[PDB]
């Protein structure tokens, strides 16, 4: 199974400067549910704005760079060894990389931000005419979590 990872907002922005420009902690708690004891895939880009492997899962970065080398990452050079991962594989950015893989990917759980911030960073253009919505969850808005959000789960038809 090879998913799609994503948060974006009204306008599919998903980064500002190495950083998400909203703070989301329900959204945190998704990602972990979901990709804790599987795998992510992410751009050379996406792990360094990360800056540590997050805990509990497979973490691969792609990258060209054969020296790259970090405690915890598995390194990969090219798309054709995504393929290869054992297990669910969750690609998680960034605009390269999902560029690369949207028309690839079996199904893609979005966490839609309905804001639109300031971003230099857009997950790709898609349409549902491609994608039907398995699951669609309106995120609670409380205390910590201050901007409404909308889990989708959609799978390709
Ligand atoms: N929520 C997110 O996903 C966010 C991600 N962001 C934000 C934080 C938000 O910080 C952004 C960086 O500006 C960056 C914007 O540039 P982007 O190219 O989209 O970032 P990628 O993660 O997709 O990294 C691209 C790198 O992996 C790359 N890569 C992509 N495809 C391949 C490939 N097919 N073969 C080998 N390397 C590849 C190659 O790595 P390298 O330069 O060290 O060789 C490439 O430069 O995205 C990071
Ligand atoms: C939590 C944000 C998010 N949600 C969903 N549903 N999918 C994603 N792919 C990302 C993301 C992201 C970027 C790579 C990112 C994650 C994290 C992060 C994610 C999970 N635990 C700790 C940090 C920190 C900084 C980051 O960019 C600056």
């Amino acid at each position: 199974t090879l998913s799609i990872l994503v948060a974006h907002d009204l306008q599919r922005v998903i980064g500002f400067e190495n950083q998400l420009p909203w703070h989301l902690p329900n959204d945190l708690k998704h990602v972990k549910k979901l990709s804790t004891g599987h795998t992510l895939v992410m751009g050379r880009k996406t792990f360094e704005s990360i800056g540590k492997p997050l805990p509990n899962r497979r973490n691969v970065v792609l990258t060209s760079d054969t020296s790259f080398n970090v405690e915890g990452v598995d390194v990969i050079h090219s798309i054709e060894d995504i393929y290869q991962l054992p297990g669910h594989v969750f690609i998680f950015g960034g605009q390269t990389l999902f560029e690369e893989m949207i028309d690839k990917v079996d199904d893609m759980y979005i966490t839609v931000i309905e804001g639109k911030f300031r971003g230099d960073t857009f997950f790709p253009p898609y349409t549902f005419e491609d994608w039907e919505v398995a699951s669609s969850v309106e995120g609670k808005l409380d205390e910590k979590n201050t901007i409404p959000h909308t889990f989708l789960h959609l799978i390709r038809k």
